[PDB]
């Protein structure tokens, strides 16, 4: 189908069906989504949580609660559910790590390339770490960016799903010990097959006129 | 099928002058911009779509200092699209986006109508008032819109590239976004790789998904 028949025609899901499953085929694909992600100098800033189980999925729907407990049951009826985090700091040794893999998987054609490539990287890095002091947000952007990819993505395979803000990040950073582990969480995707509750499916979509969001030049 | 699309779309490194979008193309890269979601579909951004040669001469004059290696991929490129996002949530906006949703017809009733609002102003008010955080969050919606263009596009068959290496002081003044409320973030060319393009031909490089993904 059309990407942009795709764009048109996805929805944020309000209720899922618990009795529905993503394929094991489906299950690899959306893994495959988060791995291959672009991101600003291939830095890959993120980690990912991916609950499949009834427990994983219990254990992330505990940061619904309070002024978000609406939120609640989309992550405990979805068959996965995604959590975006971003490294909560850049250092050396990630730097390091993203430079050799692309080495590793043949990018450089001799040893000045792989260390051009590295001082570039790392210059970017200082930047925002050293100058503008904030390489938190800059990593926490290229985490959104892969959302972003990952829900149109995930409706071209025919999923639904739901970007999820309306969660405490302070809760779920410590049900997985995110913060010593170096990270924090972002975005809570839940994916799978909408249910009877879900209002939204059948509601016309709605966004603002490009005479006022879009200027040619 | 779309995750062909992922595995094999690129960041193109040099682009053909001559190799133009059609027009069907040049009304449905609006569309992918127009239409990503966003927090309480709060939408606070702004396109700049370059396809003159006289615009995207505007927007390389960012891509000076150490950036001048990004400068030929905005004037090669068939279009170049500039994101940006607003620099404050101001009230109007709201009211502009909730009367809109309604305009669209999704709202039963006045308290429907209302109850949305409540809701949009609460996490609006979060950011905004008890965080302080206002401006990034709507950056990162902007950057969310970014994700979801460079699939899109690359779905459509076209080449591009995002950048982030630019001077959005630059930019910002050029086209004189500050007093309108805007910030240019990043720039993305769109178009069809050239034989210059070195990345076309490179194997892509990810982490493996022990190191990023735990499964629970
Ligand atoms: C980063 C982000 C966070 C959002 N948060 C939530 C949420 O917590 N709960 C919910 O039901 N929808 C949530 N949404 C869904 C939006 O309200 C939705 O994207 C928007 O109204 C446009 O509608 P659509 O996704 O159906 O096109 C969010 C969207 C984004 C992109
Ligand atoms: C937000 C953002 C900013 C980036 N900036 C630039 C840039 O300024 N110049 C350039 O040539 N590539 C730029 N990159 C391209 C990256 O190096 C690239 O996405 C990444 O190495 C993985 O490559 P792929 O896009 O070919 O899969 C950017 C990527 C993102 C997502
Ligand atoms: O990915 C890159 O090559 C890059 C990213 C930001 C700024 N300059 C270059
Ligand atoms: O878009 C929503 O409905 C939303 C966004 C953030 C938090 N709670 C709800």
């Amino acid at each position: 189908m059309d990407i942009i028949s795709v764009a048109l025609k996805r929805h944020s899901t309000k209720a899922f069906d618990a009795s529905k499953k993503l394929t094991p085929e489906q299950a690899e694909q959306i893994k495959t989504l988060l791995q291959y992600s672009p991101s600003s100098t291939n830095s890959q800033p993120w980690h990912f949580i991916v609950a499949s189980t009834e427990e994983g999925k219990a254990r992330v729907a505990k940061s619904a609660a309070g002024n978000y407990v609406f939120n609640e049951r989309k992550m405990l009826d979805a068959s996965h559910v995604v959590v975006f985090c971003a490294k909560t700091a850049m250092d050396d040794v990630w730097l390091k790590l993203v430079v050799d893999q692309e080495d590793a998987d043949g990018r450089f054609a001799t040893p000045e390339a792989k260390a051009a490539n590295d001082k570039g990287r790392k210059f970017f890095a200082d930047m925002h770490r050293k100058d503008l002091h904030d390489d938190a947000e800059w990593m926490a952007k290229q985490v959104y960016l892969n959302v972003g990819n990952f829900l149109l993505g995930v409706a071209a395979l025919g999923l639904d799903a739901v970007p999820i803000e309306g969660f405490d990040a302070a809760i779920l950073d410590a049900e997985f010990g995110l913060k010593e582990k170096g990270y924090t969480s972002l975005v809570v995707v839940p994916v799978g097959h909408h249910s009877v509750e879900d209002f939204n499916a059948t509601l016309p979509k709605s966004r603002l006129p490009q005479n006022i969001t879009l200027t040619e030049v």
